[PDB]
């Protein structure tokens, strides 16, 4: 498969939770004709964390979809995950740097691909648990993939939610209220997070405008650092919400706000989202 001695470090691509991502060249012929891949390793190896890594790997290996990043193989010593390298980086950085070449119509095209890939996940009873533009990957100008599965689980098998509480730091400003209060993750919590993704896209990743910044302002940067979770749970309870981004059409903002339903069961499905997005798209064309 992939040999460690044949893998040359080029640069750091990312870190996420308890993983890092590197750009390496696989060059078994050692003639600089090998192919550029992305390699994910544990940033600090544990038995628990690696139990979890091996699962993430099985999860990705089991995914074959146009909008899902592409398992190439594995590498021991010790354990490394080889994926396809996508040359435009995360949707987050791409959109920030290049706002520029990206209109609303393109944002809905991405949005729609995010939905299709997430629907494929749901097909498999996978909860992603970490939908955020930084985890979306740009293949070319016209194509995005879901790029990382570090927190992804399977749904238990009588149950439509999966309850998990992880050591350290959670992306709480992308979490559904039930995930904050009850630690419950489901397709519907993914859909909550999808709405936040959609908000990020429409803000063009303006720094002052990020979810944390916005929510922190709404809460008070003079609240605390630990009651932050409490105040955010309250805010969301009282139907406090991320503002409509500058430029956002009311009907995209309506998608967003429907994803941020406190009622888990009333949030739309990914198939419905794709239908509505694809369709707002068409009315924007002709
Ligand atoms: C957006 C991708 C998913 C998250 N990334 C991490 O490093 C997460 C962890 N740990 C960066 C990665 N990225 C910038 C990539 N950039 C280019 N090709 C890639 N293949 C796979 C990831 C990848």
């Amino acid at each position: 498969q992939f040999e460690e001695r044949h893998l040359k470090f080029l640069q750091q691509l990312g870190k996420g939770n308890f993983g890092s991502v590197e750009m390496c060249r696989y060059d078994p012929l050692q003639d600089n004709t090998g192919e550029v891949v992305a390699v994910k390793k544990l940033q600090h190896s544990t038995e628990e964390h690696l139990r979890d890594f091996e699962r993430e790997i099985e999860i990705l290996k089991s995914l074959q979809h146009d909008n899902i990043v592409k398992y190439k193989g594995v590498c021991y010593s010790n354990l490394k995950l080889i994926m396809e390298y996508l040359p435009y980086g995360s949707l987050r950085d791409y959109l920030q740097k290049h706002k520029e070449r990206i209109d609303h119509i393109k944002l809905l095209q991405y949005t729609s691909q995010i939905c299709k890939g997430m629907e494929y996940l749901g097909t498999k009873r996978y909860i992603h648990r970490d939908l955020a533009t930084r985890n979306i990957l740009v293949e070319n100008e016209n194509r995005v993939k879901i790029g990382d599965f570090g927190l992804t689980k399977v749904l238990p098998q009588d149950k439509e939610y999966y309850k998990v509480k992880e050591p350290g730091e959670s992306p709480i400003f992308w979490y559904a209220p039930e995930s904050l209060t009850e630690s419950k993750f489901s397709v519907a919590s993914d859909v909550w997070s999808f709405g936040v993704v959609l908000y990020e896209l429409f803000t063009y990743i303006e720094k002052s405008k990020s979810p944390p910044a916005e929510f922190m302002r709404m809460i008070g940067n003079d609240k605390q650092g630990q009651m932050i979770v409490f105040h955010l749970i309250e805010l969301l309870k009282n139907n406090g919400r991320l503002p409509r981004p500058d430029g956002c059409p009311d009907e995209i903002y309506m998608i967003m706000t429907e994803c941020w339903n406190n009622n888990v069961n009333q949030r739309p499905s990914f198939r419905d989202l794709a239908l509505r997005v694809d369709q707002i798209r068409d009315q924007m064309a002709g």
